[PDB]
């Protein structure tokens, strides 16, 4: 892939994927679920909110086939992961989470499709809301 696609796969698993980070004990987590049924959560240590929502999209780009939809909340990841996209295809080839950036591009490259769309936090969109009950235990207080 050197392009992200315009719409949603049709046929292609969707992951919903979020990440959380307790400011405190930094200790954080970040995960998917799919509307295949899928759930993943793993834990983080020493991490940052951003950070959780970049764990996620790699573990989504892992555990994905070749044609994959992969649905944020992140302002942050969507934007630092567009900027790469666009870059490559402008400028060709970020200074915080230099690696793992660079990871999900590595990723995105040898998919055959990706959609990457983003949608607001907590506004009720049901896969959105599964994922961020599963990373924010044990992790966010309260909302
Ligand atoms: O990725 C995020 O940026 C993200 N941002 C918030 C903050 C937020 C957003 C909307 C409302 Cl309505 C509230 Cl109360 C808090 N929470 C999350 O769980 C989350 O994943
Ligand atoms: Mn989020
Ligand atoms: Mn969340």
């Amino acid at each position: 892939m050197y392009q992200l696609e315009k719409e949603p796969i049709v046929g292609a698993e969707t992951f919903y994927v979020d990440g959380a980070a307790n400011r405190e004990t930094k200790l954080g987590k970040a995960g998917y679920v799919t509307n295949r049924g899928r759930q993943k959560v793993v834990t983080l240590t020493d991490t940052t909110n951003q950070k959780t929502e970049l764990q996620a999209i790699y573990l989504a780009l892992q555990d994905s086939g070749l044609e994959v939809n992969i649905v944020t909340d992140s302002q942050y990841a969507l934007g630092i992961i567009t900027q790469w996209i666009h870059n490559w295809k402008k400028r060709g080839w970020p200074v915080k989470n230099v690696d793992l950036v660079n990871q999900i591009i590595e990723q995105l490259i040898k998919k055959e499709k990706v959609y990457l769309a983003w949608v607001p936090a907590h506004k009720g969109i049901g896969g959105n809301e599964q994922v961020d009950k599963l990373v924010s235990a044990g992790i966010r207080k309260v909302l």
